[PDB]
């Protein structure tokens, strides 16, 4: 229906190829790959089988959910795609690989991560702000990891660099059901009202 | 050496000259320096102010831009040139093709975006080109210190973090680019 927000079958998640300094990370991903295949929802990723983007794609495979990995020739070259996906796509760029996950996904999460994960991040954000998609975007607030980002927003938009409207359009939840809530119930703001 | 430098920079003026003013400054340091802007070909906030620069300083500006946001009106006509191109990847693809380095002024969602995917390339060996952030008024320390939390929790190689160039002074700014080695 025109007044619904689509229902959300898949999530993109962004997320590091490092496993990072907490065991805690590897926890909260585990936790929200299982809440997520409790909603029904399957994951969209990058295609690695190292670090976060590996526990998360297993722990959804194990939870009996479905995990469709985006990998470059490039990558898949140097054997570092993960062989047990539910599907493995494989594309000859770094552009078309976040082209497609980015259609694949019916929203994006960021779980910690690097530079790659920032990348990624706010190339969907940009997006949702020039009308490319209208999906819901979010951080996974894992021990305030994002809490930082969060300042360095405040402080662009404060300088008058991003409209607070968008800034606060930005999902930010530490509990996976929470976060996974609001993306569900989340809609767009309206163009017509934005300062 | 740099000939051309791709330039990251917001839509936006910002809440204060400072910006404006930084970004005409870099453009003449650039221009003496024998060196060309290439950038995302807008005419609004400091785009605008930049290519303008870049132009009045006896310098050239060449722009990459999409073909939908040309209809929205925010291309710049007075360029050395401007390319049209279907998507804002082939966009990013031309804008990296064209820069002997990058430099990202004050902006916001759209400059973080730019600049993330270069430096992350660079990480990865797909280019071996300086990255440079031009700090005014510490603009930029607030993503130095989520960079420095992230290095420190684990996902970011303290080698590559150190790699980065940043700078509040043209000339400085200029001269690291131009001495600059990989990681």
């Amino acid at each position: 229906s025109l007044f619904d927000a689509p229902t959300l079958q898949r999530v993109t998640v962004f997320t590091g190829s490092a496993l990072g300094s907490s065991s805690l990370y590897t926890q909260a991903a585990q936790t929200l790959a299982k809440t997520a295949v409790d909603r029904g929802i399957d994951l969209v990723y990058g295609g690695g089988k190292v670090g976060l983007m590996g526990i998360v794609a297993d722990a959804f495979l194990e939870s009996g959910g479905e995990a469709f990995g985006v990998i470059t020739e490039s990558l898949m070259k140097g054997e570092l795609g993960h062989e047990k996906l539910t599907e493995l796509e494989i594309v000859p760029d770094m552009h078309i690989r976040k082209r497609r996950m980015a259609e694949l996904g019916d929203g994006f999460i960021a779980m910690p991560g690097g530079a790659g994960t920032l990348e990624e991040l706010f190339e969907v954000w940009t997006w949702q702000q020039l009308g490319i998609h209208q999906k819901p975007v979010a951080l996974y607030d894992v021990d305030g990891f994002w809490q930082p980002l969060l300042e360095m927003l405040e402080q662009m938009t404060q300088r008058g660099f991003i409209k607070r409207d968008f800034f606060e359009c930005l999902i930010v939840e530490s509990d996976p059901h929470a976060l996974l809530k609001a993306m569900q119930t989340w809609t767009p703001p309206a163009p017509k009202w934005l300062e």
